[PDB]
């Protein structure tokens, strides 16, 4: 998934 960083993130 994509829990956060880089940028914009939901899941």
């Amino acid at each position: 998934c994509k829990f956060f960083x880089a940028t914009y993130t939901s899941c």
